[PDB]
């Protein structure tokens, strides 16, 4: 079904640069390049089923980007800092600008939708993990390195919507500049 | 000359809420309890040009109570964490939940619509201004307490979010937390 990660894929990336509200399926099925294969495989449940597994697509591959910032150094610091400079670096052009991955979409259906709320909640426990486990590997317990974990993703999300909203990257390298102490 | 304000302040109330695309102009006019005179007051245009001001609207509130609450302490860092204080207690009851006031319509409407991003540009510069003005006042150098105000104004963004994905105000408590040592 080649089809149905064309659709998935394209709701990930309409919800993210979009936001959850101003992306209808019309769109979704018009840029997805598929035959109707929307309702067949995200059946009467539709744009919040969609929605949902759309969300934990994004997830999984900015988790995976995270992690992979976290190995590319031994300096846990260092590595959370080139996370939060390779982040800002889409904003420096704003034809690279993806938006806000789950952020967006979250915060628009948190007070509508127990099953979006759940599983953005998910997954930024999914995010911040990854930023635990790694501090883990350096000393920290697991509690204060689950705290960390929320701080420094609150910070990031924070920064994006200010670097998008000015179409700079200022706010999060000014973030960066905050890990070596708050990490102390 | 009484309609008027029952329309920004549902606007403001709603866009903040719900975001800017899942506010309809019926909705507003409805919860309003304003009789049409949200055309009227609005000189057709739209939703934009009642965006524009509802923005507008909702930075005025929210600079007074960053204001108000700067005027709370001689200390600038305790001054702060009250607000941030203040802020996150909206969170410990889904009925006092407000959405993110400017950062959510920001976020939605950044890449389409520069007139929208530019009045939230502006407004969260003006809120940065008061943390600056604080900071100056204590001390702190205009480069630094400027800087220090677009990162506290970051942080506050993303916290909210956070917050508000998971109904539980310890997101902002944490950040909170680490203003002692981000404003030395």
């Amino acid at each position: 079904g080649d089809s149905r990660e064309k659709i998935l894929h394209t709701a990930s990336r309409l919800s993210q640069l979009q936001g959850y509200h101003a992306t209808g399926l019309n769109q979704i099925v018009k840029e997805s390049g598929a035959p109707k294969g929307s309702l067949y495989h995200f059946f009467p449940n539709g744009k919040e089923e969609l929605a949902i597994e759309a969300v934990t697509y994004t997830g999984k591959i900015v988790e995976h980007l995270i992690q992979q910032s976290m190995d590319e150094s031994s300096d846990p610091v260092e590595a959370i800092q080139l996370f939060i400079k390779k982040t800002a670096s889409q904003f420096d052009n704003t034809e690279s600008i993806k938006g806000i991955p789950v952020g967006l979409l979250a915060s628009e259906t948190a007070l509508i939708s127990e099953p979006l709320r759940t599983v953005c909640m998910k997954v930024f426990k999914s995010w911040e993990a990854v930023f635990a486990r790694k501090l883990m590997e350096n000393g920290f317990a697991e509690e204060e390195a689950n705290q960390l974990g929320t701080l420094i993703n609150s910070m990031i999300e924070g920064g994006i919507m200010l670097s998008l909203t000015n179409k700079d990257k200022t706010p999060l390298l000014l973030i960066a500049e905050q890990i070596p102490v708050l990490v102390r």
